[PDB]
């Protein structure tokens, strides 16, 4: 599968790119010489995780096309927007190694953090490799690097091979944590990749990312091994934690740069648990945004105090006996039918434990839309939309656009299971009936 | 209200008519020389009981138009006809008094017994009443009915006065069990009507209904009145129950011509018992069809004989705990959750009392569509047409032009209360599903 | 005449009506048992008035058809409010008796007084006749409304009788203000009337008409008879003249419950004077309205004091000599020709008495439109909509919509005689061009 990014001549500029799984959406950005593929390890443990993984080749590597221009993060950039604008992800993680790292700093500081919800820096180049004066921590002068485009020029797929050694610390690793066919893969990867590339690539490694680091607006994750080789540590993450200290920082101790392949385990355990924290405050804002809708539906008075209490109970994760909360619901003094079963429609669905309970009578003929046929045709019409959305917003706004009788009618489609959504998506639907209902008050 | 019938001249035919009620259709045929408004009594009486009651006005009476042709009783039929084809009237009763008893045996020897389910013939002309070699029990001879042509021709304001003596038994009733107010009206009523009319009446009075009697298909109702001075009982209804002897017989001690006013209770009492034997007879070839199609969806075993024996207990009015027999159906082997779920559909719907329980999981699933949103959008389309429905074949012939997938959908639909429809049409759509199901083993 | 309401199964509800008169509408509603030809009298001093007489026969009464549902004040209500919005009557009186009196008050409630100038309510249910404890001053038990349901039923044409004594008070006035006769046609009425409606008649005499009566939004009258058996004096007018304060109350000193015929007299001097009031105070409002207008093109100074002070004294109803009047606008400096034409127009048209003067040439001459083809066009099109107006802003809109040289010339064009529309349509039009001409100022 391919992205259009530009033009070329006569030929189109196609960026290679993966899209598995279901879920909270998260690209994976590689480092030099490698592609997409190298990530393999971390896709798996992330699909079973239950996210969505995103994996592209950045131009000139993989199976993306092999031009001989843009080879700056200016363009790098660009080019993840446009995967990013392309595919409408929302809700994003932007996960970047060695080179991919530099994408995600540029980006975040060019574009912003709308559709980003957090990122993580894996063995990073931040925040300026080159070694001058007003850069005293830099990890190289100008002449080292000089020096790489010069060793790959004249013979790259040799280079190669020194440079994986290196890369991941290989004679310590052989045979131990990385095998002798893992390394092969790894350069057959490099000598697909294009010719001009691989020779322009370490000139922007040298990036300079200082005044790009203090637009970083989301919580972040750096990542880096002690033994790395490539990317000292010491003139890398650790001045790079310095520059961001809100950021999450976790040192794994005598891995290299090639950290992602020998030390999976420690990589996808920090990682997974950066993504559930993350994942517990985009649940937690989409629960408490689902309680301000549903509040506003409901007349001020001590009734308000203890639905509120409820609800904010069986957000935090704690076990309510659904058929005592529904039974209270049902006799409540004062509340309109309507809202009973709106709030019994919301309560069965965030609970965590149905327990096996039928569905009850008052909600049903709560959410039947009266009976009217045309309210349920709009009802199917919206229904059939509902299933193509993902987002909670994405999911509110298609529902705005019709009728409270028909918002009504959908949602009682759903509680009698006759349609199935995801979860936000549901949200989005009764948020939606939530806010027609408490703009005609 | 108005239906045409015919053309005069430059005028069109119309006989006004008034439908009142929901329910099993009756049609109410008065008597000479009054109009549908005389039934008055026996109509409260049957909406009360459930039942639609149609009513109106014979040519040349009431407010019907007044002609001066088609006065005879091929023409009156040909009107009752229309009547009942312009309503699409089905599963009819036919009630006829005095005159309307001739409408009742002519229509059904003509157009034959295909809408209707029963008859009632009260004070009855039949079989013949004039007295010639050939009718020995005939009433009275040709000089006495040009006597009455004569009567009112010369008078007929002043006739009816000394008529309506005769019809009620006015020197036994008056001031006891009808007013002098009532009779007042009854004479305004004869009034009103058409002058020639009036007159053209009494000569279809004498009508040979012979060769119509052995035609009457259906169960039927005599009733007549001892003391009755204008149909004399011996020459009309007693020989009439010689002719049918199958008909329901019943007297009435002491009762005039006027029956319905005066003995409106015994009436009421005898007609709406016969009215409800013939209901429940009605209601028993709904069920016993019914149980026709859902077992054709069932395989052959010793399964088929345990669901065809609840079936016929709960069809025949044995109150079975519907829990406990849902509960029987859920955990059946072999059966498709299909198949479970049309059967629980129709045990909640004929089951006498639900009890209060709710509605099942296993049903809701099963009914559901498979979450399809065009078989639901379908099933909203065939739902509108099922509200305007009152047939159970009606039901089921707009419902086989579905696909079955939209007919579950529907069934769940309702089963839901999302929508509502009357039990017959209901049926018709059940069984509709039951046929298509059939028809693809 | 009929207007469709509803749906009864297979025929339509029609409501007779009568539409008599030119004028400003008023709306009598019928009493139980009879219909709109009740108010014959009340009409017929109405019409030599110059008030648009409508009357129309409540469902299951008179001529309208004769359902068996919606017998109750929210279903009668819903009738009135649908002959209502058919007829497009606007400023419209609504006059109710016994019965009627409940229409207007539920109307009035539910669907508001913007249609609605005044309103009248002669010998009243109000506010709520059923002895309870929470009412004290009910006028009677729930038994003895059961009581009259089981009475009609029973035999409504003899009930009728006995009810009309008590109705008319006819041990005191037969002979004397009410004939034999008359009371024999009110009986008929009665007795054409639908026998389910006479029933369920009753049933709605108690309904709760207390949430209704602050609701009442414009000016009332309030009349009852101190001798009224049918509804005491002292359990319905007296406590809803408590109620409703604001009200114009009159006592008529010794009459019945049919006071309409027996006193009609004291009803039509009454009824007059408060359509006579009502009538001066929504042409007093119109009439200021007017004056605005008209003030907005005159130049400030003590010449608009003057001007102002005249058509206050006109408006009010003080005669003043149009030929002075006339004569002191002509000779009047500052003033521009087109000015004291509009002004000229104003006053003869509203003016009490024109004594027979010709029409000026100063005016005629300031209101030509130029001579000049295309603004004389323009107002015969004007012209031929503003015949199919009635009200006031709905003849200023339409003019609003045309050039001034056109409103000119179609003034003219009235004032000429060559045309003629209504007073308050012609207010319309000069107000537009009063709009027209303060708006290029």
């Amino acid at each position: 599968p391919f992205i259009t990014v530009g033009q070329e001549n006569s030929t189109s500029i196609d960026l290679y790119y993966e899209d598995h799984g279901t879920g909270t959406p998260v690209v994976l950005i590689h480092g030099f010489p490698l592609s997409g593929h190298s990530w393999e390890r971390q896709s798996a443990a992330l699909l079973d995780a239950g996210a969505r993984v995103i994996t592209y080749d950045r131009r000139g590597f993989g199976q993306s096309s092999q031009p001989t221009t843009g080879y700056d993060y200016d363009t790098f950039a660009a080019d993840l927007n446009t995967v990013l604008e392309t595919l409408d992800l929302q809700d994003a993680v932007l996960v970047g190694f060695s080179m991919g790292t530099g994408e995600v700093a540029r980006y975040v500081s060019s574009y912003g953090t709308a559709r980003i919800a957090a990122v993580a820096f894996l063995a990073s180049l931040e925040p300026f490799l080159l070694k001058t004066d007003d850069n005293p921590d830099g990890a190289a002068p100008q002449e080292f690097f000089d020096g790489i485009v010069a060793a790959v020029k004249a013979d790259r797929y040799a280079f190669y091979t020194g440079f994986f050694n290196d890369f991941y610390n290989l004679d310590e690793n052989l045979g131990t944590r990385i095998s002798e066919e893992a390394v092969r893969n790894s350069w057959n990867t490099a000598a697909s990749g294009g010719f001009f590339a691989a020779a322009a690539a370490p000139t922007t490694w040298y990036t300079d990312f200082r005044a790009d680091i203090p637009r970083i607006d989301v919580p972040a994750l750096i990542l880096h091994g002690t033994g790395d080789r490539t990317l000292p540590i010491e003139n890398t993450a650790r001045v790079f934690h310095k520059a961001l200290p809100s950021a999450e920082y976790v040192e794994v101790e005598g891995a290299p740069h090639g950290l992602l392949w020998t030390h999976a385990e420690e990589v996808n355990t920090a990682l997974l648990a950066f993504l559930a924290k993350a994942q517990e405050a985009q649940k937690q804002k989409l629960l408490t945004e689902v309680e301000t809708y549903v509040l506003s539906i409901i007349p001020s008075g001590p009734l308000k105090a203890e639905i509120a209490q409820r609800l904010e109970d069986v957000f935090a994760g704690k076990n309510t006996d659904l058929e005592v909360l529904m039974e209270w619901l049902k006799t409540r003094p004062i509340l309109s039918p309507l809202t009973k079963g709106i709030l019994g429609f919301v309560f069965t669905l965030t609970v965590p434990s149905e327990r096996g309970l039928q569905r009850r009578r008052f909600v049903q003929n709560a959410l039947n839309g009266n009976g009217d046929p045309n309210n349920m045709d709009k009802a199917v019409k919206l229904y059939r939309k509902l299933k193509r959305e993902i987002t909670f917003h994405g999911a509110k706004e298609i529902s705005l656009s019709y009728s409270a009788g028909a918002l009504a009618s959908c949602m009682g489609l759903i509680y009698n299971r006759m349609g199935a959504v995801t979860t936000e998506v549901a949200f989005g639907l009764v948020c939606a009936t939530c806010e027609q209902i408490a703009d005609s008050q």
